[PDB]
C-alpha cells in the first residue's frame, strides 16, 4: 500500500505540482501568457531552468507556435494561458489542430471552483466552448487529481490520431496545496489477429495489381521509420507514390517514382494517374474534400478492380472513424501505418518492371509539368518563378530547411513548386485553412529546430493577420525568413471571383503596411524584391541572413493557380494552364473592371 | 392568403435576400472578411451603396470593431465572416460582447449543408462552439426560412439583455434561389400589475430611507432617456450617485452628488458610501465580482435595513437571470429601467436636505481623492498625470468626445482620472476584459460616429494584440486617436506580482516594437512624448491631428493602481495610496530584483 | 464507484460497447486500477459558528438527509440537540434522522409540515442545517423565509449555519452566515465541543411547547 501510494508533492502547489509534471513529461518548451486566474502557475514556473518559455503578442499566436513547434518536432506542443480571453484566443489554433491531427496539449487559468457559473470576471465556459475543437478536455476539481489529468492529457493528444487537448485549471486548485497521497501511477507519464488477416488479404490483392499507386500522407510521417518504409514499400513492388498537401516530404521527389502532390490544385499527372489506378494504397492519408475532386466519380478503376477482385482500396489507417468514411476501402488495416507496413512488405512479391503502367505514368508526367505564363520583359516577377528560386537556393546550404506558409495562392504555389526530400518540412494549415499561421508557426519550428533554416512562405493578407508576432521572433531568438508574396490582394478569393463571379471582386483587396518599415519597427531586417533583375541576389540575400529577416516581393497580381479540378468535377476533369487562355482572361477581366484590374 | 403570403423574393440567391434584410434591418455599417464558403453573400454585396462595408486585418478585428460600433450608436453590430477559421476567430468577441450586454449580429459562412458533419475543408461546429457565447445561435437550412432566421437574430440580439446571436450561413443556401412564397411577416422587421405594485413598495421604501445611494450601470445605457430619469431621481429625492466601469457617463460627474466609480479599483469615498447606506437603488448593474468586494460582507447596513423594514436593495432589472442571482433584492423591478424609472419617480417622495448623510458623504469625497505620486524633478511622466491632462484638454473641442481601451492599469487609470459627464463615452471591456479591444472598438466606434473624437486609451502590452488594425483605420477613413501608455510591462500582472508574489516577474514583460517607425509603416501620424516638458504640446498636437494617429507616451513603470481592494475583503477594506509605503515598496522592489526593476 | 460514493452521492451511468465487452484483455494495466480505493478554513469557519451559536437565544435544528450518510450521523445530531438543548426539525428526507418521540422533537417542516416547525423556523435566530439543501417545497416564499434569522445576521448575534458536503449548493438559495463545508458528522465532531451545554431556555421552550399544542395534525 505504501508502495503504491506517492508522498513526494505533499507540501506543493498546483502550480508547483504541474511545473514538476512538465519535466516528468520532457517538456522543453512552452508557448504562453499570463493573466490573473494562471497566476499561480507562472509564479510555480518563475525563472525556471527546466524549459524554454517562448511568449507572444497574443494567445492566438501561442497557439500556433505551439502547432509549429510540433510538426517539426514530433513532440506536443504546450500551452499556457490565462482564464477568459486568454483560453478564447486559443480556440482557432485549436480547431486548426484538430483538422490536422497536430498533438496540442492546453493548459488554460479559470476563475476559482467558487466562482464557476457566476458570470465571474474573465470566466469563460472553455470546456464548453473547446468540446468541438479537442479530442479531449477536463477541468481539474482538486489537486490530488492534477497529476492523472496532465497524464491523461499528454496520453490522450499524443496517441491514436495526434490532436488537441484542454485542461482548466481554477485558480483556487493551483493555489491550493497537496494534503494527501496519490496513487504513484499518476506522478510517471508512460497487432490482433483481424488486422494481421486483413494484411495478409491486403497483399495478395496488391499482388494481383497490374496499375498500382501509393497515396500517401500525413500518417507517415508520424513515425520516424515511416518515409523509409514507404520508400521501401514501392521500391519493391514498383510504384509511383502521390502525396496530400499534408504529406509532402514523405517521399523524395527527386525520385522517378514520384507523382508529386494530387488534389484540386494538385499534379494533373498524379490525378490522370489515381483514377486510372487498379490498386491504391492509401498510407496514413483521409481522402479529403480537397483531394477526392467529386466523391462519385473518384477512382474507378479500383472501384471496379475491387468488385471483380483484382484491386481496390488498402487503407492503413489508425483511427476507426476514418475508415470508410468517405470511400469504402477494399482492405482495411487498422493502426499505427508504419508498424503495419513492416508486416505488409514481407507478403508483398517484388516486381521488377511494369512496362505499360510506367509507360502510361512517364507521359502523363511529361504532359502535365506545372506550367504557367513566364516572365517577359518589363513584367513582374511570377509567383511560380518566385519559388523556384527560393527552392533552388535553400538547398545549397549545408542545413534542414523547414517551410511554413499562410493560406491560399502562395501556399499553393509553394507546395507546387518547392522540390520536397524530407519529413516533416512542410509545415501548413490544411484542413482548417486558417491566414495567419505562417509566421507563428515558423517561430515555433524554429524553437524546435534552432539549426534548421525556417522559412515562411506568406501572402500579404495572411501576414496581415498576425503580423505583431515578428517582435516575439526577435524576443525569442528565431532566426525565422518570412518571405511575403506581395500581389496586393486575397489571391485565392480573387481567383474564384474571376473565374465564377465575372470578375466581381468584393471586398478582396486589403490595404498593406510599408513592409520595409515594418520590419524596421519591429527590429528585424528587411529586403525588397521589386523587379527580375533583383529576385537571385535578393534571395541570396535573404537566406545568407543570421537573424530574423523580412523579404517582400513584388509579384504579378491576378493569376489564379493551376491546375485546378474545379468544385463538383471529377479529379480527372481539370484546368490546365493555356497561354492564350490566360491571355484572353486578361482582356476580359480588364474590360470588366473598366481597366482597374 | 395572398395577402399573407409574399412572391417577392422569389428568383433572388440567398445573398441577395441577405442583402436585402440587411436594408430592412436599417444597417448601415457591415464589419467583415471574405472567403470560400461566404462568396455568395460577397456576390451579393458586391459595390453595394446600402451600407458601408468595413474590412479589418483579422476578424477578431471585425467582431471589436462591431462592438465599438454598437456601444457607441445603441445599434447592433454587423458582422460579415467565412466559415472555419473566419467563424473561431470571432469566438474572443462573441464571448466579451455577451459578459458586456452588447447586441452583436455575427454572420459566419459555412461548408454546404451536403458536407456538414464530414471534416469538411474549413468547416468547424461554430453553432456548438459558440453557443455558450451567444444568446442564441442557428444554422440556416433553407433559403425559404433565411428572412424568418435573420429577423429573429436580430430581435433577440436587441431585447432582454442586449447580447451577440450567431447565424450559420452555408454555402448552398446562400447560392439557392428563393422558388416559393414566404409568410409576408418573415419579409419585415418588428407594465404587469405585479410589477407596478413592486414599484409603489419600492417606492415606500426609498420614502423611508435616511441613507440612500444610487448605484447605476450598463443598463441605464440602453435607453436614450435613461441619464435624464437617472438625474430626474437623484436630484428629486436628493440622493449620491456612484456608477460601475460600464455606467461611467450615465451621471455628470461634475454634479456634486456624484460618488465616481465604486468597485476593486473605485473610489473609496463611494465604497464606503455604498457599506453605509441604508437604501440602495440598482439601476442597471449586476452586482459583478470585481464591484461587490466580499459578497458576505457587502452592503452590511441596506441589509440590516431591509430586516428591520426600513431599507434594503431596490434593483430595477431587465434579465430576470440577474435578479437575486448575487444579492437578495429587498423589491425586484423586472423591466427596462427607464420605463420603469417614469413610473417609480412620481411615487418617490421631494427631499430637500439630507445634512447628516450628506455631511458623511461630503467627508468621504474629501478624504478619499484618487491621490497617487506626482511628478519629481527629472522623473518620468506618471500615467494618472497623462489621463488627467488627456481630459482636460479633449473638452476643450466642440465635439464629442468618445473613450475606448485595452486592459490593465491604464484602463483602470482611465477610468478614474477621465472627468465622464456623457452617455456611451466609455467603451471597454469589462466582463470578459479582452487585452487587444481598444484599437479596433475605437475604429469602430469612430465609424459609428464620424464627427467625434474618439481616443483608445491603451497599454502597450494590449496594442501589441491587435497593432495590425491601424492598416483598417487608415482604409476605413477613420481618424481615431491611439495613446499608448508605454511602461514596457504588463502593469496589472506586475502590481499583482509585486503585492502578492514577493516582486517575482514571471513571464511580464514583452517586448514592444518602435511605435513611431510603426506608426510610419501603417501611414499613420505618430507622436512621442518622453519627458515631462512635452506632455501639454504633445497631447495638444495629438488631440489637433485630423487624420488617425499614434502618440507613445513613456511613463512610470512598476506603480500600482489605487485605491485597491484586495480579493477576500470587504468593499470598505481598501488599500489607500501612501507615499512612505510606496517609497519602501520602491526599494523592496530593487533590492529583491537586484536592481532590475 | 468512487463519484457515485463521495461528496454529495449520486448516479453515474458507465456505456459498455459490444465489442469491448467481448474483447479479451492483452496488455498488463496500471496496478492501481485493478483496486478500488480538515482545512485551516474550515476549522475557523466551524470556531465562528460555535461563537454564534453559543449567542443564541432561540436555536433550532434543521436537519436532513446528509446526516443519514454517515452511521453516526444522528448519533451526533442528539448529543448537539441534548448539549445546547436545541429544538429539531427534518425535511422529509430526514425523517428517521431523530427521535420523534424526543420532547425537542418539531417534526417535519415545509409545504406540507407541522405548523409548529415552519412557525418556529419563522422566528429562530440561529438555524444549524445540517445535510439539507433549502428545496423549494421546504422554505415556502424565498424572500419571507427564516425573517428572525436574517434579523439575528444583520445584527451579529445568530444567522445560519449551514453543513454541507457540496458546494453547488452552498449560498444556493439561501446566504449562509458561515459556511461549514465537508462532511457533516466529521465537521460535528469538531463543532460540538466549541458548543457550550446550556441547561434551560425557559421562554424558547415555553413557545415550543405552545406550537406543539395548537398544532397538532
Ligand atoms: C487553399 C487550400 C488548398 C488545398 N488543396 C489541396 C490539394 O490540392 N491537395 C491536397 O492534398 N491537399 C489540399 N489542401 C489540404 C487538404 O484540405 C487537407 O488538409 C489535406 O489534404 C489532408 O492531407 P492528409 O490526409 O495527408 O492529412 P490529415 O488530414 O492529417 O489525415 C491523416 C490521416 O492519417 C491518419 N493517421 C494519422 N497518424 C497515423 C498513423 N500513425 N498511422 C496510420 N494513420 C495515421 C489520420 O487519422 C488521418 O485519417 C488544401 C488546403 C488549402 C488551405
Ligand atoms: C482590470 C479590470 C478591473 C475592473 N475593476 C472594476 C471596478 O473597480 N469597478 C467596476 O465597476 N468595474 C470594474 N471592472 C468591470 C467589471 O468586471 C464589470 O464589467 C462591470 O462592473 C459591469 O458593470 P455593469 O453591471 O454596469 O454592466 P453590465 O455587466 O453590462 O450589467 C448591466 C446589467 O443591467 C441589465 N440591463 C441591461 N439593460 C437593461 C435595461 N434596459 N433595463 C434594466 N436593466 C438592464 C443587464 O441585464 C445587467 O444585469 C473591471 C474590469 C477590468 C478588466
Ligand atoms: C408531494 C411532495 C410534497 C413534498 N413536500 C415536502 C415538505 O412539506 N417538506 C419537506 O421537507 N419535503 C417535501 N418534499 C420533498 C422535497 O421536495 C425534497 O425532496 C426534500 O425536502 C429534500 O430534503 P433534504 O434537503 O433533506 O435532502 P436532499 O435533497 O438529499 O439534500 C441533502 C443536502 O445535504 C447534502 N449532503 C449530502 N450528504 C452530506 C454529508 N455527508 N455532509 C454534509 N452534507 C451532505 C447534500 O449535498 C444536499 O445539499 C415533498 C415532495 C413531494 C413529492
Ligand atoms: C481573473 O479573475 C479571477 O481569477 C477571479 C474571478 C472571479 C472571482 C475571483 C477571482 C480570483 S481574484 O478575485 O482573486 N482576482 C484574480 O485572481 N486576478 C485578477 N488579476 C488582475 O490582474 C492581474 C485583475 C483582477 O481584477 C481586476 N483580478
Ligand atoms: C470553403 O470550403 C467550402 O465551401 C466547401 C467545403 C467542403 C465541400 C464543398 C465546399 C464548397 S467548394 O468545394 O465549392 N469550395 C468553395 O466553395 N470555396 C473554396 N474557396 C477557396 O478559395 C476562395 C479555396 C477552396 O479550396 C481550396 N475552396
Ligand atoms: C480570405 C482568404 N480565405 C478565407 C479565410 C479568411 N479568414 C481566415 C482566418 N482564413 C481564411 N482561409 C484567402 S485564402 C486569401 C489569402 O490571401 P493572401 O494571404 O494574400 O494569399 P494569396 O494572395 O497568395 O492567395
Ligand atoms: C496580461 C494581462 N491580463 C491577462 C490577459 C491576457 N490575455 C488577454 C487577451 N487578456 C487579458 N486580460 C494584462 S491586464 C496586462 C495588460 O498590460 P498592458 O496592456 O500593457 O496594460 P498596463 O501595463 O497598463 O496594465
Ligand atoms: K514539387
Ligand atoms: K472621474
Ligand atoms: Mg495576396
Ligand atoms: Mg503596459
Amino acid at each position: 500500500k505504501e508502495q503504491l501510494m506517492d508522498d513526494s508533492f505533499i507540501g506543493l502547489t498546483g502550480g508547483e505540482i504541474f511545473h514538476e509534471m512538465m519535466l516528468r513529461h520532457k517538456v522543453d518548451t512552452v508557448f504562453g501568457y499570463a493573466g490573473g486566474a494562471i497566476l499561480p502557475v507562472f509564479d510555480a514556473i518563475y525563472n525556471s531552468d527546466k524549459f524554454k518559455f517562448v511568449l507572444p503578442r497574443h494567445e492566438q499566436g501561442a497557439g500556433h507556435m505551439a502547432e509549429g513547434y510540433a510538426r517539426a518536432s514530433g513532440k506536443p506542443g504546450v500551452v499556457l494561458v490565462t482564464s477568459g480571453p486568454g483560453a478564447t484566443n486559443v480556440i482557432t489554433p485549436m480547431a486548426d489542430a484538430l483538422m490536422d491531427g497536430v498533438p496540442l496539449v492546453v493548459f488554460s487559468g479559470q476563475v476559482p471552483t467558487t466562482a464557476i457559473g457566476t458570470d465571474a470576471f474573465q470566466e469563460a465556459d472553455i470546456v464548453g466552448i473547446s468540446r468541438s475543437c479537442t479530442k479531449w478536455n477536463v477541468m481539474v476539481k482538486n489537486v490530488a487529481e492534477l497529476p492523472r489529468r496532465i497524464n491523461e492529457a499528454f496520453e490522450i493528444a499524443t496517441t491514436g490520431r495526434p490532436g488537441p487537448v484542454l485542461v482548466d485549471l481554477p485558480k483556487d486548485v493551483t493555489a491550493s496545496i497537496l494534503r494527501e497521497s496519490i496513487p504513484i501511477n499518476t506522478t510517471l507519464p508512460s497487432v490482433s489477429e483481424f488486422t494481421s488477416e486483413a494484411i495478409k488479404r491486403a497483399a495478395n490483392i496488391l499482388n494481383k495489381a497490374k496499375k498500382p499507386i501509393i497515396y500517401a500522407g500525413a500518417g507517415i510521417l508520424n513515425n520516424e521509420q515511416g518515409p523509409k518504409l514507404l520508400k521501401e514499400l514501392a521500391d519493391k513492388a514498383n510504384i509511383p507514390v502521390t502525396t496530400t498537401l499534408q504529406g509532402l516530404g514523405a517521399f523524395d521527389q527527386r525520385d522517378p517514382k514520384s507523382l508529386d502532390m494530387l488534389g484540386m490544385h494538385g499534379s494533373a499527372a498524379a490525378n490522370t494517374a489515381i483514377q486510372n489506378a487498379d490498386c491504391i494504397i492509401a498510407l496514413g492519408a483521409r481522402f479529403d474534400d480537397r483531394v477526392t475532386g467529386n466523391i462519385s466519380k473518384f477512382a474507378p478503376e479500383a472501384k471496379l478492380a475491387a468488385s471483380e477482385g483484382r484491386g481496390g482500396i488498402l487503407h492503413f489507417e489508425i483511427s476507426p472513424k476514418n475508415i470508410n468514411k468517405v470511400v469504402e476501402a477494399t482492405e482495411a488495416i487498422e493502426g499505427d501505418v508504419t508498424a503495419n507496413l513492416q508486416s505488409f512488405i514481407p507478403l508483398v512479391d517484388s516486381i521488377e518492371n511494369r512496362p505499360e503502367w510506367f509507360n502510361k505514368i512517364n507521359e502523363w508526367k511529361k504532359k502535365y509539368p506545372y506550367s504557367y505564363q513566364l516572365e517577359t520583359p518589363g513584367s513582374l516577377i511570377k509567383p511560380q518563378t518566385l519559388i523556384k528560386e527560393i527552392s533552388d537556393q535553400a538547398q545549397t546550404y549545408n542545413k534542414e530547411v523547414i517551410v511554413t506558409t499562410g493560406v491560399g495562392q502562395h501556399q499553393m504555389w509553394a507546395a507546387q513548386h518547392f522540390t520536397w526530400t524530407q519529413p516533416r518540412t512542410m509545415i501548413t494549415s490544411g484542413g482548417l485553412g486558417t491566414m495567419g499561421y505562417g509566421l507563428p508557426a515558423a517561430i515555433g519550428a524554429q524553437v524546435a529546430k534552432p539549426d534548421a533554416i525556417v522559412i515562411d512562405i506568406d501572402g500579404d493578407a495572411s501576414f496581415n493577420m498576425t503580423l505583431t508576432e515578428l517582435s516575439s521572433a526577435v524576443q525569442a531568438g528565431a532566426p525565422i525568413k518570412v518571405c511575403v508574396l506581395n500581389n496586393e490582394e486575397q489571391g485565392m478569393v480573387t481567383q474564384w471571383q474571376s473565374l465564377f463571379y465575372e470578375h466581381r471582386y468584393s471586398h478582396t483587396h486589403q490595404s498593406n503596411p510599408d513592409f520595409m518599415k515594418l520590419a524596421e519597427s519591429m527590429n528585424v531586417k528587411g529586403i525588397r524584391i521589386t523587379n527580375q533583375q533583383e529576385l537571385k541576389s535578393g534571395v541570396k540575400e535573404f537566406l545568407d541572413a543570421t537573424e530574423p529577416v523580412l523579404l517582400e516581393v513584388i509579384v504579378e497580381k491576378k493569376v489564379p493557380v493551376l491546375p485546378m479540378v474545379p468544385a463538383g468535377k471529377a479529379l480527372d476533369d481539370f484546368i490546365l494552364w493555356d497561354a492564350e487562355v490566360e491571355k484572353q482572361q486578361n482582356d476580359l477581366r480588364k474590360e470588366r473592371t473598366g481597366g482597374k484590374y
